[PDB]
């Protein structure tokens, strides 16, 4: 379930915090790669593992969130001031940085359909949990890749209107920065975007294209209804791999996640359901 490691375990395990092994600066401290061996904790397979420096009854709450398509949390160490967690390691890192790559060719068209499903499944469990669990915002960097690309849900469960829209890059939903409500719609609005940035391989925002483009959403938002023209929202890496029908019916998941009301977005179940027939 729940291991408890020493800093001095921790430091075996990796190399004590060699910078070899740092992996940067995430959103609640640094992060940094470890080995577990098959000895170094019984019950415990030998793995690689991601071990977080946080700059408790949540942290016990968080090991009973298992599921195929969340990020496992593996352990704790809470040692003088010290609060780290150690998480499995997934190979490939986090979805951002292969989707605006230039080519992305390890992510045709149905590796990029397999992580919106798993995607949607690890948001659906987490919104159908004992105690709803939603994102700040959903974003990109949230679903990591182990190696056979299968995606996983990270940082999961872990104001005024300036603080709240300062900084965001397009997944924060409309209703959280206007009157800072969060609800698990929230979540799903960020999910949109996600699958926008999926179907076209191109950042949520990005200042570097042309003014009527840098926002994803409002340059796509019109084509998604238009089965003709929706190959302008298309990533043309991805042209050959998909029907028209199957590319109509993919945007018009993502046009109902990321609606400004809501209230008309779906519940991440009928996403799952939407999508598979997909695959
Ligand atoms: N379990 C993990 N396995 C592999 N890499 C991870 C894991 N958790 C975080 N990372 C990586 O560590 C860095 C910082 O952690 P995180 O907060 O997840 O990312 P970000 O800085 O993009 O918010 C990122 O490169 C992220 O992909």
């Amino acid at each position: 379930n729940l291991h408890v490691f020493t800093i001095a375990e921790l430091r075996a395990v990796t190399r004590d915090f060699s910078m070899t092994n740092f992996i940067g600066e995430g959103g609640f401290g640094p992060v940094y790669k470890g080995y577990v061996h098959d000895k170094t904790k019984p019950g415990l397979a030998a793995q690689t593992v991601a071990v977080k420096l946080l700059d408790q009854t949540e942290v016990f709450f968080l090991g009973q969130l298992r599921h195929p398509h969340l990020v496992k949390l593996i352990g704790y160490c809470y040692e003088d001031e010290h609060r780290l967690l150690v998480y499995e390691f997934m190979t490939r890192g986090s979805l951002e940085k292969h989707l605006f790559k230039k080519y992305a060719a390890s992510l045709p068209w149905s590796t990029r359909l397999k992580i919106a499903i798993g995607a949607a499944k690890g948001l659906a469990f987490l919104h159908e949990a004992e105690k709803p669990v939603i994102y700040r915002d959903f974003k990109t960097s949230n679903i990591l890749l182990d190696s056979d690309y299968k995606a996983k849900l990270s940082d999961f469960g872990l104001t005024h209107v300036a603080a709240r829209v300062m900084g965001t890059q397009g997944y924060a939903a409309p209703e959280y920065i206007m009157t800072g409500h969060l609800t698990a719609k929230s979540d799903v609005y960020g999910y949109g975007v996600v699958l926008l940035e999926l179907l076209s391989g191109r950042k949520a925002v990005d200042k570097t294209r042309p003014p009527r483009e840098q926002s994803l959403v409002e340059w796509a938002r019109p084509y998604l209804t238009d089965a003709r023209r929706l190959d302008r929202v298309m990533d043309p890496s991805l042209a050959g791999q998909y029907s028209t029908r199957a590319a109509h019916k993919a945007a018009a998941v993502a046009h109902q996640c990321v609606a400004l009301n809501p209230k008309s977005r779906p519940h991440m179940s009928a996403v799952v359901d939407a999508l598979e027939p997909l695959l």
